[PDB]
């Protein structure tokens, strides 16, 4: 739209704008560049590398009159490319704060696409560029298809040992009318284990069930079908959706007792948006039915675990990513905030960067397949030796261990390490084995804990 372009094109350096109107990532920057001029540099940040590639490919074909650039690999030295530059946020994560600023200042406009995804690279770049925001023109964009009526239902929860008539059946803990099994059903469940258990039970009852891609084609090719899936992106002639309203997602637990940081998957409610995408699977080609649990959706994505992961990208430059997030969010108002949480996270982020990271640790983090390398960085403040904790199966300690590369790790044994950062399954092992986590062993960790106690107190 013309008015929006006029508004963005008149922005002065140091200004920020938030847009919701869904052309977006394609037609909005295109219109802006045609207005500002073809030779002016315009940057469009996209979360996924493959997504950035897709747009670049599409746009260069569609508009030959405008120049397009793709930035998803290695750093282009002295990059001065003229058209619209489509880049991943991770592309800019490679650069030092001075280098990043030098690069960023050259673009006339910077477009932040799909900021609601809140990936660690995304959170780090937003916080980092905001540091020199006075020098930029930043535009944050978001998009926050039913052709037939959707009938909505609240399915009651099936109680343990409840005897449903010949009229109802258990669909992932929800009481669904049996007459619904004559239709094409999609069931949303939080876990992979539940998708398999729900599918296998329905198959045993005689239903054409499958779980979640080529091995679903055998199910979906015959109707009626029932497909049990976790949060996903074919499903022909879909009639009904059964939504558990739940998802499995990483979460953080902050405490003044060490380990101060505890992370892992936890079952939680989906967001309003997620629920809308789940209900949106029906009413597209024919009428639909949507059965939801009594579970209330949350308003927004919990970015805390990703914020903690983002902190890594500020280590080399000695930047506190949480402080940067907070300062940025104040000016830009993109995300909801939990002030106690951000405070705690900032106290720990100061610890993370309080000292130069040991070369040994720096080198392990670079090469390891370990899913949370930041754990190594935080723990370096107390220990240099990574510890292999026994794996938890069902709710019991086993003799299985995760084998991550380049760790030079040691088995837990009876020796609990002084971890600053632990996983839910590491903490569980400690408790199940009747062992205790050590208390802070140095001024740094001691004061960090004292500061944490203090905040939870004034909370």
């Amino acid at each position: 739209l013309t008015e929006m372009v006029k508004k963005i094109t008149t922005m002065n350096r140091g200004e920020f704008r938030q847009i919701t109107l869904a052309g977006k990532t394609t037609e909005l920057p295109r219109s802006v560049i045609e207005e500002i001029g073809r030779h002016k540099r315009v940057l469009v940040l996209i979360p996924l590398r493959a997504a950035a590639e897709s747009v670049y490919q599409y746009m260069r074909q569609k508009h030959p009159s405008i120049a397009f650039n793709l930035r998803i690999g290695e750093m282009k030295e002295g990059d001065m490319a003229t058209g619209i530059t489509y880049a991943s946020y991770g592309y800019f994560c490679q650069m030092s704060q001075p280098k990043l600023r030098a690069a960023m200042v050259e673009y006339s406009f910077i477009f932040l696409d799909e900021y609601h995804c809140a990936t660690p690279e995304q959170l780090a770049i937003m916080g980092k560029i905001h540091r020199f925001s006075e020098n930029l023109r930043v535009v944050a964009m978001t998009a926050t298809g039913q052709k037939h009526p959707i009938e909505e239902f609240i399915a009651p929860e099936v109680m343990k040992g409840e005897d449903l008539g010949s009229e109802y059946l258990d669909i992932a803990g929800l009481k669904i009318p049996v007459e619904e099994m004559k239709n094409n059903m999609l069931v949303f469940v939080p876990t992979r284990n539940m998708a398999v258990e729900a599918a296998k039970k329905l198959k045993a009852k005689g239903y054409n069930s499958g779980y979640y891609p080529s091995n679903l084609r055998v199910v979906t090719s015959q109707s009626p079908y029932v497909v049990v899936a976790t949060n996903a992106i074919t499903l022909p002639d879909l009639d009904v959706v059964v939504d558990t309203g739940l998802k499995c997602e990483k979460r953080i637990r902050l405490s003044p007792k060490m380990p101060f940081i505890v992370t892992g998957l936890k079952r939680m409610a989906v967001t309003i948006g997620e629920q809308a995408q789940r209900r949106g699977r029906v009413g597209r080609v024919k009428p639909g039915r949507y059965y939801r649990s009594q579970e209330t959706p949350v308003g927004s994505k919990d970015y805390h675990y990703d914020l903690l992961q983002a902190q890594r990208y500020g280590i080399e430059d000695g930047i506190n990513i949480t402080k940067s997030f907070r300062e940025m969010n104040y000016d830009w108002s993109l995300y909801e905030e939990d002030s106690l949480m951000i405070t705690q996270l900032e106290i720990l982020n100061n610890l993370l960067i309080s000292e130069e990271l040991p070369m040994a640790v720096k080198n392990i983090m670079a090469r390891t397949d370990h899913p949370e390398p930041i754990q190594l960085a935080y723990n370096s403040y107390e220990t240099q030796v990574p510890v292999l904790f026994p794996k938890i199966r069902n709710g019991e300690v086993t003799d299985t261990y995760d084998n991550y590369t380049f760790l030079n790790a040691r088995k837990l044994g009876d020796d609990v390490p002084p971890y600053v950062y632990a996983t839910e399954d590491e903490d569980l092992a400690v408790e199940l084995l009747g062992l205790d986590w050590p208390d802070p062993g140095n001024q740094g960790t001691v004061e960090a804990g004292r500061a944490l106690k203090q905040v939870v107190g004034l909370s």
